[PDB]
């Protein structure tokens, strides 16, 4: 059992929230890929489980064909869900750092998690990273300055996990 397989401490964790945030820097996108993977099984055959409604996902990535395969396992992904009738399940952004829509840059983290806020009031939102100490710093920082003690305030709870 691996902590990025379907049984992993990650999955299960990535499972028990509502709606999620899924950040993977350059080879840190890597164990995402088995994590979706699972998700998506248990989406369609996990009865039992029902928690998890949406995904964020945000790919930082430089090397475009290193990864290739990430790019294309997303493309699957995202086909199999609107065939079975759930496409909005997965949201991805994908930024090319170098320098659904594919962008040149980086994110301004303060107007994501204003946004993904903003579309989920009263939501308890699990926020993930598998990237450079300094990214994980400002997801910390913004997953808490985001959250509200308001009835109809929205939680980003950073989860730290061993990859
Ligand atoms: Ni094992
Ligand atoms: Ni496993
Ligand atoms: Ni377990
Ligand atoms: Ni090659
Ligand atoms: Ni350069
Ligand atoms: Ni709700
Ligand atoms: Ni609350």
């Amino acid at each position: 059992i691996a902590v990025d397989g379907p049984f992993g401490t990650a999955s299960e964790d990535v499972f028990s929230y509502e709606v999620v945030m899924l950040v993977g820097a350059g080879i840190g996108v890597t164990p995402f890929a088995s994590i979706l993977k699972s998700v998506w099984y248990k989406y369609c055959n996990n009865a039992t489980n029902l928690k998890l409604k949406k995904i964020y996902f945000y790919w930082l990535c430089r090397d475009t064909h290193a990864f290739e395969w990430f790019a294309d396992l997303l493309q699957l992904l995202e086909s199999q869900m609107q065939e079975r009738n759930n496409a909005g399940f997965l949201s991805y952004n994908i930024y090319l750092t170098g320098w659904q829509k594919t962008l040149y840059g980086r994110p301004n983290w303060d107007n994501e998690f204003k946004t993904i806020a903003s579309q989920h009031p009263n939501t308890r939102i699990g926020v993930f990273l598998c990237g450079p100490e300094a990214l994980a710093e400002t997801l910390s920082k913004q997953s808490i300055s985001n959250s509200e003690s308001g009835p109809r305030g929205v939680h980003f709870i950073f989860n730290k996990e061993n990859f």
